[PDB]
């Protein structure tokens, strides 16, 4: 059967139903059956989620080490002679000339004494 | 990209170069008396030259 204009209340078919535009007012329900109301997701997207963009996301909580090295906390606390994570004072750099000592200044100061 | 993305990674991640957040002015802090030495009992760190200390007596 073939017509222009086929105004109808429901519309059932056991095959395809094709159209070079399909138009879904009020409801969408795939093919798990989900019933969607609102518009969808197009392929290659995830721009939207990058800062200040629509639907930004969360990274709290999520996994893996980064290829770009990050800004960490302020962390100098996190050393110490007791802990795995070990920096020992003949390891470390100076200014100072052959014979120089690190000494107390006071006021929380180190200075190269001799 | 995660560039400018927000919150904390549930694994820790290598890290931008700090050093200098680790100095007597900073926010955070850490002391000569925290480190660890190799060096036997009064062993003192002694400079050798060419930036570079030692453990000597
Ligand atoms: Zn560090």
């Amino acid at each position: 059967h073939s017509v222009d204009a086929l105004n109808a209340t429901t519309i059932d078919a056991s095959d395809t139903v094709t159209g070079d535009t399909v138009d879904a007012t009020t409801t969408l329900t795939d093919a798990a059956g989900v019933s969607h109301t609102g518009e969808l997701e197009d392929i290659n997207h995830g721009s939207k989620h990058e800062d200040g963009g629509s639907d930004e996301i969360s990274v709290g909580g999520l996994s893996g080490d980064l290829a770009d090295p990050q800004d960490p906390k302020a962390h100098a606390a996190s050393h110490s002679a007791d802990s795995a994570d070990e920096i020992s004072v003949e390891n470390l750099s100076t200014t100072g000339s052959a014979d120089t000592v690190p000494i107390s200044q006071g006021d929380g100061t180190l200075s190269m004494g001799s």
